[PDB]
């Protein structure tokens, strides 16, 4: 038994309200229960980076239970690192410059342009959603208002992979897989033709090249560029932006220099995660320091929580991208089953930000409206902004 705390369903105006509240929550206990999130928290660092790396103790196992069933992140062991290494080629720095050239600076390009003609617009909505969204269209030569419309369905299918406790999260993630299952199943057969010069047809031929192109294999494939692709890179998009247009002299900097962007990037995770780290099944009961859990337990590793830690990092509620060494993204996780899609999700938000502050010398945040930040942002499985009104 744990001590309680309301870490996530809180909402503030301030992006750093939710990595302040974990960081205050891990300097009184290592471990809390966060009853409305409905789970134990991991916030010590030593307990983290210990569950990260011992995937025999702290596993995957619990997303056998649902959608992901079948795909990479369910796997463990041997399974997992063979089809690891067939996602990591396509994520390789070669590949993903590729990607940029051809797909993400033309299409940040056209997703910029879109908004001029207004005066004002909401940058969640008409670019950090609009611009991955668009990007998974061209690597599945399919049409992004069709994924557009899977919106709902995606954010349901989400939330059944985070709160995993929840009978009806769960079944309300399966709903919604079923009814994009026709839709995914399009995808797959129009682009293991070969007639298919999509990114999405290399690597459905590569999956048969090992003899691993199952049905299951194909859809999951399919199913992990929506969900982190398309819906995740959006809050880290978002989010980003945010930090510039709430820092607007750092704004000012990354638009005369560019090259800053990266810095700017990994800076706004730490500042304003938008995602909390992972869940993990308890295998076997386990001590950590004085603490106990029991096999069985799913708990949430908050990694983030060391994002607000002023030992590493200090004066964390300061934006400053000259921070060196640049801080450890938390938010894509860690040990073996690390984001392999950081990188494009990395690309994308630097590629995206170019153009539009490049395109929009003037930017700015409208100064009435101001976000509202939480966990669970529009129905999301994100920390991130209501919106994003600004002043083009
Ligand atoms: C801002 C963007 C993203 C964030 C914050 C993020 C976060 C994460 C995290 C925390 C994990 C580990 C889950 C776990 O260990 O339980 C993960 C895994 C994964 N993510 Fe990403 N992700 C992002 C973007 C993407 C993109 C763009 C893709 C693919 C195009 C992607 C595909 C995957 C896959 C396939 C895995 C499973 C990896 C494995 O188990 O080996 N994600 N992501
Ligand atoms: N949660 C979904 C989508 C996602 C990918 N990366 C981060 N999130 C999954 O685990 O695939």
């Amino acid at each position: 038994d744990f001590p309680l705390a309301n870490l996530f369903f809180v909402p503030s105006e301030d992006a750093t309200a939710f990595g302040r509240r974990l960081r205050a929550a891990a300097q009184q206990a290592p471990i809390v229960f966060d009853t409305a999130f409905g789970m134990p928290i991991l916030l010590r660092k030593s307990h983290i980076t210990t569950a990260y790396r011992d995937t025999a103790t702290f596993s995957t196992r619990m997303f056998q239970a649902g959608i992901l069933n079948g795909g990479l992140a369910a796997m463990q062991g041997d399974e997992h690192a063979r089809m690891r290494r067939v996602y990591n080629m396509f994520f390789l720095p070669r590949a993903v410059s590729q990607y940029e050239e051809r797909f993400v600076r033309p299409i940040s390009e056209q997703v910029v342009d879109r908004l001029a003609g207004k005066p004002r617009v909401d940058l969640l909505e008409d670019f950090a959603m609009e611009l991955p969204r668009r990007v998974i269209g061209e690597l599945f030569g399919f049409p992004a208002e069709k994924l557009h419309e899977t919106d709902e369905r995606v954010r349901a299918m989400l939330r059944g992979l985070v709160r995993m406790h929840d009978p009806a999260a769960v079944a309300e993630s399966q709903r919604a897989y079923g009814e994009t299952l026709g839709l995914i199943t399009e995808v797959v057969e129009r682009e293991s033709r070969d007639t298919s010069d999509t990114l999405l047809g290399e690597i459905l031929r590569t999956l048969k090249a090992e003899h691993m192109d199952t049905i299951e294999a194909s859809r999951q494939i399919v199913l992990s560029l929506i969900l982190g692709g398309y819906e995740t890179t959006s809050w880290l998009v978002a989010n980003t932006i945010h930090a510039l247009l709430a820092h607007p002299d750092t704004l000012a900097r990354v638009r005369q220099d560019p090259s800053l962007l990266p810095a700017a990037i990994e800076e706004g995770m730490r500042w304003c995660p938008s995602n909390f780290g992972v869940l993990r099944m308890v295998e076997r009961d386990v001590r950590l320091d004085d603490q106990a859990l029991s096999a069985g337990t799913v708990v949430c590793l908050a990694g983030i929580a060391g994002n607000y830690d002023e030992t590493a990092y200090p004066s964390p509620e300061v934006y400053d991208i000259d921070r060196k060494p640049l801080p450890a993204a938390n938010v894509f996780g860690g040990g073996a089953h690390f984001c392999v899609g950081a990188p494009l999700a990395r690309m994308e938000a630097r590629v995206g930000l170019q153009a539009l502050l490049a395109r929009f010398p003037g930017l700015r945040a409208v100064p009435e409206e101001r976000p509202s930040f939480m966990y669970g942002a529009k129905d999301s499985v994100a920390h991130g902004p209501d919106k994003l009104p600004v002043l083009l």
